[PDB]
């Protein structure tokens, strides 16, 4: 293990919304495969299912098109059509509130889901303990 185990309450029956404190926006992963964030709660990519593969491990998937948020080679997060190596992350618990999402594939890196205050994600890298960026909350849709 390169990280803690605190999980977060909560559970994946129903699709949620990750409301990222740092800029207030919700993940969206565009039906182009694009991933960004959006303050229009009205907006139908911002919709996902969360499962888990193993305890602390999950997908994110697009309900509305179906496609699985994954960070590639270079940090970069993508929507990919079927479910990969680079679509695994490690759920956890953050600042006894906030729920964190590290890369699976490169969790040795410490690289997180996250997005920045303008609504556009984070490059692997980028991220790291500490930040804003990192920060979700799931919220019920």
């Amino acid at each position: 293990h390169h990280h803690h185990f605190n999980l977060p309450p909560g559970n994946y029956k129903k699709p949620k919304l990750l409301y990222c404190s740092n800029g207030g926006h919700f993940l969206r992963i565009l039906p182009d495969g694009t991933v960004d964030g959006t303050r229009d709660r009205s907006d139908q990519h911002i919709q996902l299912q969360l499962s888990a593969e193993s305890v602390g491990e999950v997908y994110i998937k697009s309900t509305e098109t179906g496609q699985y948020l994954a960070m590639d080679t270079d940090g970069l997060l993508y929507g990919s059509q079927t479910p990969n190596e680079e679509c695994l992350f490690l759920e956890r618990l953050e600042e006894n509130h906030y729920n964190t999402y590290i890369s699976k594939k490169h969790a040795e890196k410490n690289w997180f889901v996250g997005l920045k205050k303008n609504g556009s994600c984070k490059r692997g890298p980028r991220t790291h303990y500490g930040q804003k960026a990192i920060l979700f909350l799931p919220l019920p849709v």
